[PDB]
């Protein structure tokens, strides 16, 4: 009857994630979990043997609430502990670049439904060099910045980068987050000018 903790979910996808506990508290290892999913119009509840459960068809930027309780035998119930989880966005799609004119570089990629923000991280690539990360990008709007400058300190987004220095090969990696504050996969691109 004792309550899960440790509580932790794996999220291998934007659409469904694995939920993965503990339990234990005397009674060595031998009992039965209630799961509960709350994607509203309809109420779903799992029960699993083993301490882990396999939660699919969510959506992407959306969060749902999760209810886990072990049970023993029948009425033999124990205790509810209650997790909010929230999915990853949908990762940035159609990810391209094209360079205008060897000091200056253009890419773009169309973001999708459930993203709010874009991460964009800039890397050079061999040099004797930067990283910098663009933090806050938003869909439908359009940038154009020197990232060297920022060293020293439809729905499409269309970032120009300039300033750039020659024959150094460059990676993009953007990733696309939601107003949860969560981020999706990353997909990168590489150009080198
Ligand atoms: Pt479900």
């Amino acid at each position: 009857p004792s309550p899960v903790f440790d509580i932790k979910a794996v999220s291998i996808s934007p659409t469904n994630v694995i939920l993965t506990w503990k339990s234990n508290d005397t009674a060595a290892s031998e009992y039965k979990y209630v799961v509960k999913h709350k994607m509203e119009n309809e109420k779903t509840i799992t029960v699993v043997h083993q301490p882990w459960c396999n939660i699919t068809g969510l959506r992407p930027a959306t969060s749902y609430v999760f209810s886990i309780t072990p049970g023993i035998g029948n009425e033999t119930w124990g205790d509810p502990r209650v997790i909010k989880v929230i999915t990853e966005p949908i990762p940035v799609s159609d990810l391209r670049v094209a360079l205008t004119g060897v000091r200056k570089a253009a890419l773009s990629w169309s973001n999708g439904n459930g993203t709010a923000s874009c991460r964009m991280l800039l890397e050079s690539i061999g040099s004797h060099r930067l990283q910098v990360n663009i933090s806050g990008l938003k869909p439908g709007v359009q940038y154009n910045i020197n990232p060297y400058l920022l060293q020293s300190n439809s729905r499409d987004t269309e970032v120009l980068l300039v300033g750039l220095e020659p024959g150094t090969r460059y990676n993009a990696t953007v990733y696309s987050q939601a107003a949860n504050g969560t981020e999706g996969q990353p997909q990168a691109i590489e150009f080198r000018t």
